[PDB]
Parts: structure tokens; sequence; C-alpha cells
């Protein structure tokens, strides 16, 4: 019944092979998507070190610059690049063809990343760092890594939106096992936390009953309790607010995929959804404020790798190993009606159409 629509809309936008990208530089350590506006791609043609930047409002039009760097992360709203060549980092304004800034570290940068319009991440061997793109502050050490995450490959660095709560999550192989090691930092108590996860995000989500939103994290692990995810309130609720009540609910693998597990998440705070893409390429979609799983579906025949908030349509992008970039969001006319009549949850339901009527 009702199996003619989805709660969803998958799109394809674009296949990177058709733009002259070699798919041996289709991936993790060469291909960065620091939001939906650009694709930024590492290529060695001939002797030639080159970044290949892709303009997702122009794409057919790719423009390639000889740059030796390590890596190149394009800022999420402008026409700003970080670059890095071992412990020498620069960020150049492109429009105006001029450096902006430059630091030399005294540790590797391991990681690196945007976390907003104007602040990149810096992950060393045992340290966080903020550095403004804005005048001439050296980076700043956020916090010490813990050792929990000694060891690990670097996957994702985030924050809430106040930049009060800090997430490092970090994998490493143990035996024939992906295991997931997150590390989240409170600001203002200067606390770690070590917590067993494979993929998360922030969220900010207003409760029935609160005039203030509440700042939620949530996280998702396939451990050896199987599949779960979490959405916890982090940080003193706002004054006048209840407090968001704990959800914990279960992460579903079918049973040809005991080998499959969370790599990439992003929230909708317009339809207040989790998506949670896993790596075999399955997308599931839960509601942030129950964690009820709304739909799950095999989206991509190869693993997504990198992902970014899709803002017009408040949905996910990401880009997968064969350089498809795809993308899932909310279809608004037909996911209360596929939650009514195939999911039957008419709590839901309600919940969903009293926040769209506002
Ligand atoms: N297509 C494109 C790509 C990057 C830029 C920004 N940009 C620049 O605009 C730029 C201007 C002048 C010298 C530069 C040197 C270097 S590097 O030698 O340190 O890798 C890098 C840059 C640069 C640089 O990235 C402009 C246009």
């Amino acid at each position: 019944f009702m199996a003619q629509i989805l709660p969803i809309r998958f799109q394809e936008h674009l296949q990177l092979q058709n733009l002259g990208i070699n798919p041996a530089n289709i991936g993790f350590s060469t291909l960065t998507m620091e939001s939906d506006k650009f694709i930024c791609i590492r290529e060695k043609v001939g002797e030639q070190a080159q970044v290949v930047i892709i303009d997702m409002n122009d794409p057919s039009n790719p423009i390639r610059r000889p740059i030796s760097a390590d890596s190149a992360i394009m800022n999420p709203a402008s026409k700003v690049i970080a670059l890095k060549a071992g412990k020498t980092l620069q960020i150049f304004n492109i429009e105006m063809k001029s450096k902006m800034k430059a630091h030399t570290m005294t540790d590797d940068v391991t990681f690196w990343k945007w976390i907003s319009l104007n602040t990149v991440a810096l992950v060393t061997d045992n340290a966080v760092y903020h550095w403004s793109m804005e005048g001439e502050s050296q980076p700043v050490k956020m916090f010490d890594r813990h050792s929990s995450l000694a060891g690990c490959q670097i996957i994702n660095y985030r924050t809430d939106a106040k930049q009060k709560w800090l997430l490092l999550t970090g994998i490493s192989a143990q035996q024939n096992r992906v295991v997931g090691a997150m590390q989240l930092y409170s600001v203002d108590r200067k606390v770690s936390q070590p917590i067993e996860g494979h993929a998360a995000s922030f969220a900010q989500f207003k409760m029935e009953g609160n005039a203030e939103e509440s700042t939620l994290f949530c996280f998702a692990v396939r451990g050896q309790a199987g599949g779960k995810l979490h959405i916890i309130e982090v940080g003193t609720p706002p004054t006048g607010n209840q407090p968001f009540p704990k959800k914990a609910v279960d992460v579903f693998f079918p049973p040809e995929a005991q080998n499959d597990f969370p790599v990439a998440m992003q929230i909708s705070e317009k339809h207040d959804v989790v998506f949670l893409i896993t790596k075999y390429g399955y997308i599931h979609l839960y509601d942030l404020e129950t964690g009820t799983c709304i739909y799950m579906n095999r989206i991509s025949g190869e693993t997504i790798f990198v992902t970014a908030p899709h803002e017009a349509t408040a949905g996910i992008i990401g880009v997968n190993r064969k350089g498809q970039v795809l993308s899932v969001c909310v279809e608004e006319e037909n996911i209360i009606p596929y939650i009514t009549n195939v999911l039957q949850n008419p709590d839901l339901a309600l919940r969903m159409a009293v926040r769209n009527n506002l």
C-alpha cells in the first residue's frame, strides 16, 4: 500500500568522472566537500600537483590551478580556500587572488575542517585548535586529545552552533572490526567525555512547552551490542525550559550487512529529521524528537565517503567512490501521507503537521 510515494526525494546532481576527474582521486584523502557549494579535488597530472574546484552552481566549468598542498579545503560559504603543505597552513582569497593568512604549526595537522563561515578546526596528534580566517590571530588550542583516540584515523570534527560543545571522531581497526571513538568536549566546563560512536551531529530543537531551543547531540554506533542511536541534550538548558528527555533507539542492519556500520550524519532542523548514512550506502531517516525510524533504503552502490548539509532542501548531499554526487531530502508533500499510511504513526504525523503550520 502506497508504494508509489516515498518520504524522501533522491537526486543525482553530478557525475565527477564526466568532468574529467580521475577515479583514483575520488576518495577521502583527495576530495573534500566542506559544504554543498564546492567540491575540491587534488590531482597530479604528469608531475604537476593541481587543485580542481567545482562550483556546484556552475559545475560544467571546473577550474584547475597548480598548487602544491597535501590538503585543500574550500570555505563553506565564500570563495576562500585553505591549503596545507606539511606544517605550513595558508588561507587564500580566490576572487582577489591574494593570501589572507598563514601559520606554521610545530606539530603536524592530521585532519582539518571548516566549522563555520570563518573558522577552521585543526587536529594534531595531541590537540584540537580553532583558527579564524580573519585578522591576525594564530590558531587557538581548544582542548587536548583524549587517550581513547590514540592511533585512530580521524574522520570528523564538528561543533554545536554556539561552539561550546566540540566533537572529535576517529575510527580504528581492532582485529576485523571498525571501532568508533569520539571525544565530546565542553568549552565551559573544560571536561572531555569519551564515547563509542561512529557518526554524529548537533542540532537546535524547540520542544513543545519551551520558549527557548534545546541544543541536541545525536550519535550513532554499531558496537558489540548492535546498532544504536542516541539523542541527548547537552549543556545547561535555557532558564525556563524543561530538559529534553534522552532518546535511545536501535539502528537496523539486515542480515546480509553484518559488516555495515554508520559513517555520516546530517540533521534537518526544518523537518526535525536525522539522516544517517552507512558504509554500504544505506540511508536512514529518524525523527529528531523521538528517534522513531521513518525510512531506510540503500541509495548508493558505492561507499559515500563525504557529506554536507544540502541547504536549499534541508537535506544531506554526498559523494560516492565512483563520483556520483547525490542528495536526499524530505519530500514535503509525501512524508505525512507516508507516515500515516505506511508507518501508521499518527502521533508523528500530527507533530510534523503542527510544526509545519508553525
Ligand atoms: N582556481 C583558483 C584556486 C585557488 C586560488 C587561490 N590562490 C591564490 O589566489 C594565490 C595567489 C597567489 C599565490 C598563491 C600561491 C598558492 S601556493 O603556492 O601556496 O599553493 C596558492 C594560491 C595562490 C591560491 O590558492 C585562486 C584560484
